[PDB]
C-alpha cells in the first residue's frame, strides 16, 4: 500500500544519439578553447558510416572539424569497420554557416554582457530530490551506472566482446513519505549492449547479471521477484549508426531526470551559454538542489521561461512537492533574491565559458564531479 | 495566494524542427499508403538548401523520397527563394537504408501480430487536465492556437508579409483545487514570426495584437498587467532552416503537453507503431483522457515502460494528482482490467496503420481532431 | 632517326574515379536488367567514407542504390577500414531525380526510336591501329595490363600487401611507317599502388619488377636502357577515395585511346544509348575498327558530332594518316554507305540495351573482349 | 577536294560543369590569395539546390567556403528560385581534408622548390595553330565567343529571357595547306540556352540567328547552305544543376582545344601548381605557341609526361604536322635548350602561384588575355 513503480532509462556513450550530443560538445569545447565568446548552434547527425554537421557557428576561432570529429569518435571507441563505424575512414560532412545577423542583433549586439538577451524564447526546469547524496532519481542514476560499468569493461578488455552502442532501463519501486520518495527495490533491469559476432547469448546474459548488475546495484535491492531482460532482442552485432540514425537533442530526458521533475523540451549540445535551453536549465538544476541542500525542501520542481532578446527571464515557478513548511510563494521569494537567472549573469556564476562540455554529453548533465551547477549556493534569507 | 504561474511554447509549420517532423511522417504516411506493415524510423535534417533523409526503412512499397519531401515543402509554404527555401530548387538528399536484421529479428520476425515485441525500451506517459474540453493545458493550447491563426492569416493573404517559420509561448495563473488547476488570466505572451523585408516593426506589432492574439485569446484572460512580447528580436528576415538547422524529434514537449505531465524522451514522427515511443505514448494519452472523461480524475500522469522484444509492458503507473477518490492503486487496476497495451493491440484499437501522421505533426498530437487516442474509453469496474 | 617517343597512363579498379565510374554502371545495368529503355545520368563522387550518387534517371526498375552501390564497392576489394575504405560500412547518398521533362521532350517524347534525337550535342572520335591486333596503341595496352596483373597478384593472394588503387604509366619509343607507327622498344614504366603498412619499398620494388613488369611486357621491349619509376613517391598507405576524391567521367583518356587518336570529352559511363558521349563514341571505334581490319587503312581517327534532339549526325569526318590508297573523301563515302550513326540505329547494332556496362568501366572500354563495337563490320564498297 | 569538317563545342558559365570548374578555382584563389604555398584538391558537385566540396587542401590560410561558393555563384548569375538556382539558399557541403601526408612526403616535403616532384603521374599536351592570331582552332574560338555574347545579352538586359546554362557548337568546312588547316566556311552551328517560360521559340531563334550569331561569326563564313540548329530541342526552361548534375574537370575539351591536338586526360581546376596536370598542360601551351610565333611551324602538338615524386619529365615529344623545315628530332633539341618543365621551374616561369584561376574556368584556359603561357618565349637556337 502506497507504492509505486517508477521507470528511467541511460544510454551508453556509442548509442548514436549520444555519438552526436558528444560530437557537438567536442565543436562547442574546440571553439570556447580560442574564443570564450563563440556562439554555436552545432547539430550532429549520424548514419552508416558518416557524420554530418549542421548550424550556425560565429567565432574567433579556426577549428579543424576533421580532427576534432573523428578524435571524438575515436573516444567512444568505434575504430574498426568490424565495429559498424571507424573514426579513421568515415565521412566528415560539414554545413555550418554563420550565426544569423537577425538573431544576432537582437541576442547580443552591442548589449552590456550582463544584460545580454535570452539566444531564444523558451522554457525550462530543473529538478532535486533527497533520495540519493546528489539529489537525483535513483532510477536514473542506476541506469547511467550500469552504461558506465559496460564502458569500463569493454575498455579494460574484460569483457572485450563489448561494443560502445548501449542501453539501459531500471524500473523501481517506491514508496511515499510526505510528498518525498523513498526506493524500496528495484523491480526490473533492461540492459541491451552491442557485441561482437562471436559471443553467445547465455556468455553475455550471465557477465551481464554478474560482472555488470551486481557490480553496480546494492544486492539490497534486488530479491527473487526481480525481472531482468538481459539483451532481451537476442542478438545485437549490428550497432552504433550502423544500425539505427543519431541526432543531437535525441536523449534529453536521459541528459536530464529520467522521466522525473519535467522537461521544457530544448536540447544541450552543441550549445554556448546564449542558448538558455542548457544555461538556465543549469542553473535550474542549481537552484533546484540549493533548495534542498540547503534544508528547504526534500524535493522540487523549477520552472524558468524567457523571450529572445530579453534578459530576465518571463515566469518563475517553485512546486515543492509537500515537502517544505515553507509555501512555495515564500520559496519563490527567496530564489528571487538568491537568484539572478539573466544569462548573462549565469554565465559568470556557473562559468560556462569554460570548454568542459564534452564533459556533460554522456551520463547525464546532473548529478556528477562537482560541476558548478550542483555546488549549492548557500541562502539567505 | 495559491496561485503560480507556468508557461508553454508552441511553434508554426515552418519551424525548422516542425518542418522536420512533417516530412517525417510524410515519408511514413507514404509508405502506408502502399504497405500497412512498413517498418519506418525516418529521421529528417534541414539546413539552408537541404533536407536530408536518414534512417531505417523495410517496405514493399516504392516511394518517390524526391516528390514526397518536396509535396511537404511545398504545403508548408516555403516556395521561393525570397522566403529563405523553395521546394522546387532545394537539395532532398536520402541515407535511408533497411532495418537491422537484428532488430528485426528480436522484435517482429515469425511473430503473431498481437505477440510483436516493443520495437525498442524505453518509458512514456500520458497526460489529461480537465482544464478544458480537450483534457489539454491551456498554455499550449493557447499556444498552438497563435500559430494556427498565424498560419491562416499568412494563408488566406490578409497578412501577406508573413512567412512560415513563427513561435509563440503563453504563461497563465493559475489556482490550485484539490490537484486540479484552474486558469485564471494569461500573464504574458510571445510570439516570434518570420516576415518580409518590407513591413516595419510597429505594423507588425500592431496586427500581432489586434488580429492574432485578440482573435484567439479570450479577452477576460487579456487586462492591463499582461506582458506582450511581439516580435521581442526586433527583425526576423532570415528565417526557416536558413535561420536555424532543423532535425526530427526535437519538439516533443511541443508534440504533447508544453511542459505539464512528464515526458519519456521519445520522439513520435517518422516511426510505425512498433515503434512504443508513438504507439504507447498514443495509447497512454488515450488511457488518461479516459480516466478523465471517466469521470475518475481531474488531472492524471499515466507512465509506461517497455523492453525491446517483449509485447507487454514492464511497468504502469497511475498518478491522479489528489484528484480521485480512488487510490492510485485502485486506478491502476482499473486500467489493466480495460487496457491491453502491447503493441501489436494498441495498433489495432488506434488504428495505427493508417496514413495519418503527418496531420498529427504539428499543433500538437494530442487534444484535436477526435484521433483514436483523443476518443475515451468506456471503463468498466 | 624518325623515331619518338608515345606516353600513356591507366589506373586500377581502385583509382577513385575508376570506383566511381564503375558504381555509375553497376546503376545503369541495375535499371537495365529491368527496364531497357531506362533513361540514366548517374554520376559518382567518392571521398573517405562516402559515395554520393548525383543526376538524373527516369525508369520503371526498382534500384536499391545501397546493395548495388555497396556489391561494386565488394567487388573491387575494398573490405575494411584497414584498407581505407570499407562497403560494409561507408556512406551511401543519394541525390538523384528525373530526367528533366524538358529534356525528355526534346529527345525521345513521342518519336519513332530509330529517329529518336541525340540526348545532347557534343563531338566524339573513334581510333584504330594496326600496330596490335587488337587495333589499340601499345602504349595504353601494355598500361592496362599492368594494372590487371596487379589486381590478379592482389586476388590470388600472391602479393598480399597490394591494395585495389594504382596507377601504372607506359613510354614507348615508335618509329614511323609512312603514316603508320611501329613500337621499338619501352622507354620508361611507372607504377604507383597502394599498399599495406608493413611491406618495405625494396620488397615492393622487386615485385613489381619481377611478377608484375616482367610478367607483363615481352621481353624485347626491355633493355638496359629502360626506365623503371616502381613506387616512385616511396610511401602509398594511405589510398583509394581516402587518398584522393573520386568523380565519375574523369578518366576519359584511359578509357579510350591514352592520348592518341583525339576526344570529344564525354564521358562514357553511368549513361543510357541515347547519351551520343556513349552510343557514338562506341560506334565511331566501331567504324575506325572496319576500316582497319578491312584492310582500308592502317590507322585513322573519326569524328561524329550532334545536336541534342536531332537523330543524323551534324558531321563526319575521316583522318587516315596517309595510311589508306583511298582519299578520306573516298573513305567517308564508304562510311556513310555502310553505317546509320543515329542513335537509335547504333542502339540495335551495338546492343546498347544490354546490361553489360559495368565490364566496360575499367582497363578500357575497346580492344577487348569481342564487345560488338570491337567486332568488324564487312563493308561494301 | 582536299576539304573536310570540324567541330567543337564550348558552354556557357552557367553550364554546371563549368560552374564546378568556377567554384574550384574560386577556392583555390581564396587559399592562394592568403597563402601561395597551398597545396590545393578541390572537386566541386553540383545538383539542384546543393554544391559539394569534395577533396584535399593542405594551407595555412583562412577560407569561408559559404563565401567563396555563395559569391561564385551570383557571379555567374544563378540569384532566384525561379532561374533554378540561387546562391543565396543553396546548400553548400564541404568534405574537404588534409592532403594526405603520404603524397605530401613523396612530392614536396623538404625539397628544393625547383626540385619539387610532379604532384602525380600523367600525360598533358599542349597545341598551337596559326589558323588563327591567338593560335587557337577558329572552331573553338566561335563556339567560346557565342557563349560569351549570350552572357553579355543576358547581363545588359537585351535578352532578359536568357539565364547562365548555355551550350554552343561549331563545324567548319577547312582546306589542308601542307600540314597547316585553313578555315573556309561554317558549315554548322548549334545553340542552346536556358531561357524563362514566356519567350517564345521563334522570338529565341530569331535572336540566336540576328543578335548572337550574327554578331560573332563574321558574314564571309556564312551562307545559304549553313546549317542552324538554334534552340533544337525546343524547350530549355529547366536548367544549371536542376536539370543536369555538374562536376569538376568534366569540360576538359572545352577548357583546351575542342578536339583538335590531343588530351592527356587531366583536369585542370581545382589544383594548385603542384599539379602538372595544370602546370605542365599550360607550359606545353606555352611551348607550342612559342614555336608557332616563332615561326618555326604552322601547327604543332607537344607530349610530356611525369611521374610522382620526380621533378623532370619523363618524356617530350614534339609533332609538327609536316609545317616546319626542321625535323621533330631538331624542334624536341630546340624545346630542350630553351624550356626547363620541371614543376617547379614552371611555377617561377608562369607565376603559378598567383591568384588567377577563377578567370581560367570558363571560355577555354588558352587562346585569350594574354596569361603567361601565352606569352611566346623567345627561342634561341
Ligand atoms: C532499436 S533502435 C531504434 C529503432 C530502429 N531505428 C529501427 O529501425 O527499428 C534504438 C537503439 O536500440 C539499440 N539497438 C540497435 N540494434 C539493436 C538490437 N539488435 N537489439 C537491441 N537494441 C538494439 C541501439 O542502442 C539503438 O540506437
Ligand atoms: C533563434 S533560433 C535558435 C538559435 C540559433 N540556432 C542560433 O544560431 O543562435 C530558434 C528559432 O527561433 C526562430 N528565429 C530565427 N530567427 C529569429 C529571429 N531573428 N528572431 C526571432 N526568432 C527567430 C526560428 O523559429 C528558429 O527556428
Ligand atoms: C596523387 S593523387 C592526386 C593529387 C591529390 N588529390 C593531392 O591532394 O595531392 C592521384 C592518384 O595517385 C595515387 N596516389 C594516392 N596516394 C599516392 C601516393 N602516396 N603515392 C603515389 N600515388 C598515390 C592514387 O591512385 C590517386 O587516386
Ligand atoms: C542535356 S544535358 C545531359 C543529359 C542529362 N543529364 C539527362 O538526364 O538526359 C547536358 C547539358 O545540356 C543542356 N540542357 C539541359 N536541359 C536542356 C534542354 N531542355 N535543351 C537543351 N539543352 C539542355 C545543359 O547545358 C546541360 O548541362
Ligand atoms: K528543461
Ligand atoms: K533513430
Ligand atoms: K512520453
Ligand atoms: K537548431
Ligand atoms: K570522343
Ligand atoms: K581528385
Ligand atoms: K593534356
Ligand atoms: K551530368
Ligand atoms: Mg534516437
Ligand atoms: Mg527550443
Ligand atoms: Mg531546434
Ligand atoms: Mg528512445
Ligand atoms: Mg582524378
Ligand atoms: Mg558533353
Ligand atoms: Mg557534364
Ligand atoms: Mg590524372
Amino acid at each position: 500500500e502506497g507504492t509505486f513503480l517508477f521507470t528511467s532509462e541511460s544510454v551508453g556513450e556509442g548509442h548514436p544519439d549520444k555519438i552526436c550530443d558528444q560530437i557537438s560538445d567536442a565543436v562547442l569545447d574546440a571553439h570556447l578553447q580560442q574564443d570564450p565568446d563563440a556562439k554555436v548552434a552545432c547539430e550532429t547527425v549520424a548514419k552508416t558510416g558518416m557524420i554530418l554537421l549542421a548550424g550556425e557557428i560565429t567565432s574567433r576561432a579556426a577549428v579543424d572539424y576533421q580532427k576534432v570529429v573523428r578524435e571524438a569518435v575515436k573516444h567512444i571507441g568505434y575504430d574498426d569497420s568490424s565495429k559498424g563505424f571507424d573514426y579513421k575512414t568515415c565521412n566528415v560532412l560539414v554545413a555550418l554557416e554563420q550565426q544569423s545577423p537577425d538573431i544576432a542583433q537582437g541576442v547580443h549586439l552591442d548589449r552590456n554582457e550582463e544584460d545580454i538577451g535570452a539566444g531564444d524564447q523558451g522554457l525550462m526546469f530543473g529538478y532535486a530530490t533527497d533520495e540519493t547524496e546528489e539529489c537525483m532519481p535513483l532510477t536514473i542514476v542506476l541506469a547511467h551506472k550500469l552504461n558506465a560499468k559496460l564502458a569500463e569493461l569493454r575498455r579494460n578488455g574484460t569483457l572485450p566482446w563489448l561494443r560502445p552502442d548501449s542501453k539501459t532501463q531500471v524500473t523501481v519501486q517506491y514508496m511515499q513519505d510526505r510528498g518525498a520518495v523513498l526506493p524500496i527495490r528495484v523491480h526490473t533491469i533492461v540492459i541491451s549492449v552491442q557485441h561482437d559476432e562471436e559471443v553467445c547469448l547465455d556468455e553475455m546474459r550471465d557477465a551481464l547479471k554478474e560482472k555488470v548488475i551486481k557490480a553496480v546495484v546494492p544486492a539490497k535491492y534486488l530479491d527473487e521477484d526481480t525481472i531482468y531482460h538481459l539483451q532481451p532482442s537476442g542478438r545485437f552485432v549490428i550497432g552504433g549508426p550502423q544500425g539505427d540514425a543519431g541526432l543531437t537533442g535525441r536523449k534529453i530526458i536521459v541528459d536530464t531526470y529520467g522521466g522525473w521533475g519535467a522537461h521544457g523540451g530544448g536540447a544541450f549540445s552543441g550549445k554556448d551559454y546564449t542558448k538558455v535551453d542548457r544555461s538556465a536549465a543549469y542553473a535550474a538544476r542549481w537552484v533546484a538542489k540549493s533548495l534542498v541542500k540547503g534544508g528547504l525542501c526534500r524535493r522540487v520542481l523549477v520552472q524558468v521561461s524567457y523571450a529572445i532578446g530579453v534578459s530576465h527571464p518571463l515566469s518563475i515557478s517553485i512546486f515543492h512537492y509537500g515537502t517544505s513548511q515553507k509555501s512555495e510563494r515564500e520559496l519563490l521569494e527567496i530564489v528571487k533574491k538568491n537568484f539572478d537567472l539573466r544569462p548573462g549573469v549565469i554565465v559568470r556564476d556557473l562559468d560556462l565559458k569554460k570548454p568542459i562540455y564534452q564533459r556533460t554529453a554522456a551520463y547525464g548533465h546532473f548529478g556528477r564531479d562537482s560541476f558548478p551547477w550542483e555546488v549549492p549556493k548557500k541562502l539567505k534569507y
